[PDB]
């Protein structure tokens, strides 16, 4: 399928044990892709304070339509110093691995693979 049906746990940044991907744009948009397709994924929402306490390069899940069965169509926009790599719309946050933190919820989206 083009598309795929998730559930997001929305995880706490101070809980996050793997504040991000790896080293380059490539490789973080690799890995957020393999977790996502693994249900090894994590969401942390973004707001003041939060970016700085994750490692760059970010992946972001961005809204790309403006929601089939409750799941907010999203694609992956990479960020590394300022500069993104993708043209999306408006950021629901940016993904981390999932090693088990327990979520405060979860955000249903529909992943355009
Ligand atoms: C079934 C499923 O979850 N597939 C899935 C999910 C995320 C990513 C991908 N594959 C790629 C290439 O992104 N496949």
């Amino acid at each position: 399928k083009t598309h795929v049906q998730l559930s997001l746990p929305v995880l706490q940044v101070r809980d996050v044990l793997v504040r991000g991907f790896g080293d380059s744009v490539e490789e973080v948009l690799s890995e957020a892709r393999q977790h996502l397709k693994d249900g090894t994924c994590g969401l942390v929402e973004v707001e003041k304070g939060v970016l700085p306490q994750l490692e760059q390069p970010y992946v972001f899940i961005k809204r790309s339509d403006a929601a089939p069965h409750g799941h907010v169509m999203v694609e992956l926009v990479a960020e590394l110093e300022g500069i993104q790599y993708g043209r999306s719309g408006e950021t629901l946050g940016v993904l981390v691995p999932h090693v088990g933190e327990i979520p405060v919820a979860y955000r249903k989206v529909l992943l355009r693979k």
